């Protein structure tokens, strides 16, 4: 039957039944738990080589179709059976099917709604879908992406959107965005061992340069897009600087802050994930939403593996920077989140603090349970990198399963690409 | 073979082989992950009813014995085989065996070393073992416990120790400490719905009163012990107030702090867990170590389900207590951890900040891997309730398995007790 789940802060108990509809085996073994593994194969969907077997495509297809029409308040039996027949023919005749633009909008919000590591899923039904399935060239991809960045950025009033490029076929003509985020900074590795810019993109940065891009060697050089259409080699496209919106970080109290010289783009859009729906796969479909404070303040700026500015901020706060026990890091990182949240609102770019996010998620989780008796949640990712216990999510038990549709990771294109 | 595991902050990768020696199935299913479930049956060892089958006792016994002698630098083949034979006879003849005091010391440190949710395991080999197996009465249990509290408290210079009361037998004459922590406060529920003291002990508190204890209705009334010897009903014993050491909390800056009227015992000792070694079970064996700041400051004082003083501390800090986005909680809880860490050191009681703890654990994890290619770690518990990302553990992948010996949870004695 169900799986009992409890929140220790409110004592409220829940029953998770939805997991019953999970696809394959997840990351965990019967006798061992690998829930802290970041990039597990259970969460990845790699390179295809031939069409996907009709035997398995048709089953999945019927599954989705049924799920779609099931979404409806008071169904359309006629319509439902009609499309059911209509899709089978197509598969039989063509080898694959196509989703009605509406079924794709449904597919994109469900895949989101089913993302265990997302804390903003309360917004799941507010998604702008840009159908670019008819696309055929890098030049065209680039245009669609510019349209998206402009729409999504909304002069600062962020809007959630996703651009759905062509579905995969034989897997030999895949559409891919070699980037990992539409807008992101470059990571260079100065001769003297030093790493300047964003260490997390050191490797991708290199490739870009290897593809003709000109390295401007600086902490905030926005990388160019690296588009791949119909499975051809990639082409490098510079984004119109007028389209990239950045926030200059400044502290509502510490004016010494500006001197740190810290800015950060205002649009968070993942460009390297695969949408899976009804047995179909779209290896290229960038999507955005808005930021949650901590993403920038705590992880981007403080991670030692990222911009690592936690000591500098402390020194400039005149803190016992050599006495771990003093809790100076707890002091630093917080003022830093204050700069980040204030620097966004000041300039009026949509931003969301982590206490509120953590809160809307419980509301969402409450709905998902009354709605469909279940909500795939990855506790490790859903809990903020700061304030753990201080947030309601922390005291909430969850179950983490992969349903369908879903947003999978993929393998670095430059790794599985026949040039 | 091994399971690849990586730290994202240092990039250093590891191979976990030790998991191969895991006992039974853990909390997770092939297709679903229940890693955030607190009290899973995979981590619990309940009431026994008859002796444990010789068929399964002997196998486990040989297992441990072999493991013990294996601990030795340059083995004692003779001795090893001798004890191997010696134990089998005993089991054959008596129905169970007894551990040489030395094998028990080894058993207590390994069970600790194998506790996935412990962040201080670097200290695993420093454990004081108090052999009370010969015990037979509540009066005797009470004495042993007083000896332990006095030794462990060490006038403030905390010392790690464990008292091993009689092993289980037919399960009908079990030794149990109905408490959950040697020293702890009481939770009363004032007529007017109010809860005063420590909400977490509301239920246990009641029982105590139900057993004759006199409710002194106050935020810090230390509960009496509730001892059960040879499987008889429990008897209530007041702890000598001279043995309980408490720290009065005060802020090294905010003198308004004292007015909060906050103190907390200085000895953290779990009294309700079961030690499992060589197929044997000791349902009664309290053990202690010292505190990690956050345990008190973040969880005990702030949890809404505990003492919940996070708003009050903020008001008294003159913070935008009605603007979640202001990050006032991040501000509060930190100063509170500063009061807690400073109030302990001032009075000279051993305390440990969470950044250092999180650090020694990585060192430990590094050793456990070079030592035995594995370390059962429960990421969710090992990561602090504050400063998540700011600590090295956060960026460390881990595997969580139950080995042997091990410290299991048990079922509330008052639930499975034939009065
Ligand atoms: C509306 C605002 C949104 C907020 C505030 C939000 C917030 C978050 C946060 C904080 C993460 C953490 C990423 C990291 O730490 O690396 C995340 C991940 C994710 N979100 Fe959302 N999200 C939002 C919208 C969306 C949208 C529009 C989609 C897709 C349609 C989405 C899909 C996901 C997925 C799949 C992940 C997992 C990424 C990964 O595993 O690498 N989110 N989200
Ligand atoms: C030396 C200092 C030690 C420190 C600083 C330490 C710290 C911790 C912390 C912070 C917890 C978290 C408990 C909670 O959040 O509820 C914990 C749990 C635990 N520790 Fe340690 N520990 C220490 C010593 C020991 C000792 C001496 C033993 C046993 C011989 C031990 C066995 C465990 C076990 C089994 C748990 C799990 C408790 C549970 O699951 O409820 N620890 N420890
Ligand atoms: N708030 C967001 N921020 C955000 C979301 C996803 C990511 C991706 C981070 N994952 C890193 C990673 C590591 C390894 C492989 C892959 Cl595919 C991806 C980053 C910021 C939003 C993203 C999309 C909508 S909102
Ligand atoms: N630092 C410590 N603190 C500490 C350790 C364990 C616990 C137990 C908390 N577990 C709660 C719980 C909940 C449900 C069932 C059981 Cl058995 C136990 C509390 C503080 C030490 C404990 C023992 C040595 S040190
Ligand atoms: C090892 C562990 O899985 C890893 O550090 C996770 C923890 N939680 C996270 N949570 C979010 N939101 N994002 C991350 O990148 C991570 N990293
Ligand atoms: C639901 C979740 O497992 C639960 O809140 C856990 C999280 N991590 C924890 N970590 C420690 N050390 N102690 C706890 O009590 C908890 N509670
Ligand atoms: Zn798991």
């Amino acid at each position: 039957q169900y799986v009992r789940i409890k929140n220790w802060g409110s004592g409220e108990i829940l029953h998770d039944t939805l997991h019953h509809k999970a696809t394959s085996d997840f990351t965990c073994k019967s006798k061992s738990c690998l829930g802290s593994i970041m990039n597990p194969k259970s969460l990845t969907r790699g390179p295809r080589d031939k069409p996907t077997p009709l035997e398995e495509l048709l089953p999945h297809a019927i599954e989705f179709i049924n799920q779609y029409y099931g979404s409806f308040k008071e169904a359309k039996i006629e319509e439902h059976l009609a499309r059911l027949e209509a899709v089978t023919k197509e598969i039989e005749t063509t080898g694959t099917y196509q989703l009605t633009l509406d079924e794709l909008i449904f597919a994109t919000k469900m895949a989101w709604r089913n993302a265990p590591r997302c804390i903003g899923r309360i917004q799941w039904s507010n998604l702008q879908v840009f159908d670019a399935r008819n696309c055929s060239t890098a030049q065209e991809m680039f245009q669609h992406i510019c349209r998206h960045i402009l729409y999504a950025t909304n002069n600062g009033n962020i809007r959630s959107a996703i651009t759905v490029f062509p579905q995969r076929s034989d897997g030999k003509h895949d559409f891919r965005l070699w980037n990992s985020q539409l807008i992101r900074y470059a990571g260079y590795q100065m001769p003297d061992g030093t790493i300047r810019g964003d260490a997390a993109t050191l490797e991708f940065t290199q490739l870009c340069i290897d593809l003709g891009w000109k390295p401007r060697y600086g902490r905030f050089d926005v990388l160019p897009l690296v588009l791949q259409a119909d499975g051809q080699d990639p082409e490098v496209f510079e984004i119109p600087p007028d389209l990239v919106l950045e926030v200059t970080m400044e502290h509502p109290k510490y004016e010494w802050f500006q001197e740190l010289g810290l800015k950060w783009y205002a649009l968070p859009a993942v460009a390297n994930m695969l949408l899976e729906v009804g047995g179909l796969e779209f290896p290229a479909c960038p999507f955005n939403g808005w930021y949650m404070g901590t993403e920038i303040g705590v992880r981007d700026f403080c991670d030692t593996q990222r911009y690592n500015i936690l000591e500098e901020v402390g020194r400039r706060m005149g803190l016992e920077t050599h006495t771990l026990a003093s809790l100076w890091k707890d002091r630093a990182v917080t003022e830093i989140n204050v700069a980040v949240l204030h620097s966004f609102q000041k300039q009026n770019v949509t931003i969301m603090d982590h206490h509120t996010a953590s809160e809307s998620f419980m509301k969402h989780m409450q709905n998902e349970y009354r709605a469909r008796g279940g909500c795939p949640a990855d506790w490790i990712w859903l809990v903020p990198p700061v304030s753990g216990s201080i947030t309601p999510v922390f005291h909430q038990e969850m179950l983490n399963y992969v349903l369908s549709p879903f947003y999978y990771y993929q393998i670095e294109p430059w790794k599985t690409h026949i040039w």
